[PDB]
């Protein structure tokens, strides 16, 4: 009924169908929602968690076209902050113990993830059509 | 004013910016519009066209998470004729001479592509990450 606002983060490096599986799942936790996407910065992405394909405008201008994103915070903080829930009327976290609190909070939403469908399996699948010898 | 229906089709094979960037400016031709989204078959793919790494199944699983489509016919002909036209009630066909009948009828309109963003050239960049020695 009463409109819920639903926050999702991540690199969305490569954007493949299973980021869109998980954003479509975060969307579709409530009748009414407004899902808002943050996209994590090159930087920090590339010092806390590992190597990026796509510069942040790239994979930001990927997910505009995504039929389930609201909203996007391009670049997204790297910790989620109470104080960021607040300023952005964020009701719900998305996400498939640093998530202790939202959980606490009745904010933390378990979305999972589709293996078998990334980017890169899929250029497995290419060279698989090379017999090794 | 009156909605107007708009078909695209294509392989849609291993989506990208491009694709989407296309299907934006087929969907925006008009103010009021629908847009129908052909995904071609993997056999009339296979054999008039070339390789093509996804199912028909996958492709079009991934072109449902696009926010400018509106309906998809899959698997979608291969040569679209004017009985094709006049069934599912389109209007204009986007597209990127075999297509002189739709330029005659007034409902050829012309779409661009954006080279440089297209999974492989992604790839590439991944694998210019290797200096050769
Ligand atoms: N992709 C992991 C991540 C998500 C949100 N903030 C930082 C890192
Ligand atoms: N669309 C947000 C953005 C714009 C320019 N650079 C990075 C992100
Ligand atoms: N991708 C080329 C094509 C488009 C429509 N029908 C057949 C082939
Ligand atoms: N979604 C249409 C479709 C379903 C099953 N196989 C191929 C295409």
């Amino acid at each position: 009924s009463k409109n819920v606002v639903i926050y999702a983060d991540g690199v969305y490096d490569m954007l493949h169908l299973g980021h869109m599986k998980q954003l479509e799942q975060a969307k579709k936790l409530f009748e009414n929602t407004t899902l808002i996407v943050g996209v994590t910065s090159d930087n920090e992405t590339k010092l806390f968690k590992g190597q990026v394909v796509q510069t942040l405008e790239e994979r930001t201008e990927t997910l505009k076209h995504i039929r389930w994103v609201d909203e996007i915070i391009s670049p997204c903080p790297w910790v989620v902050t109470p104080e960021f829930l607040e300023k952005y009327k964020i009701d719900y976290v998305a996400h498939d113990d640093i998530y202790a609190w939202l959980k606490r909070a009745g904010k933390f939403k378990a979305t999972q993830r589709t293996e078998g469908v990334s980017t890169t399996d899929l250029i497995v699948r290419i060279l698989k059509n090379y017999e090794d010898y």
